[PDB]
């Protein structure tokens, strides 16, 4: 498959797993330990990434991916107060 294709497949997987550990924004501002919010740190890092090279694709579309952009923007929100 294409190039887009593959990475959209490994966004959405990353995502479904990213949203079993932090199902809410809300969920991320209760977290506790230290070791939880690096966790979440360092799985919203590799999502952003993902996200901002699928939208690198002239056939990108917002529809293809697990979270809506503005959720997303949510947890990013609380990703920059966080790192």
């Amino acid at each position: 498959m294409k190039p887009y294709e593959k990475l959209v497949e490994r966004f959405n997987e990353m995502a479904a797993e990213f949203l079993s550990y932090f199902p809410t924004v809300k969920s991320v501002g209760n977290l506790e330990s230290e070791l939880d919010k690096r966790r979440f740190v360092i799985l919203f890092r590799a999502m952003l990434r993902l996200r901002n090279e699928v939208k690198g694709y002239n056939e990108f579309d917002a529809e293809d991916l697990t979270i809506e952009e503005q959720r997303f923007a949510d947890y990013q929100s609380k990703y920059l107060d966080m790192s």
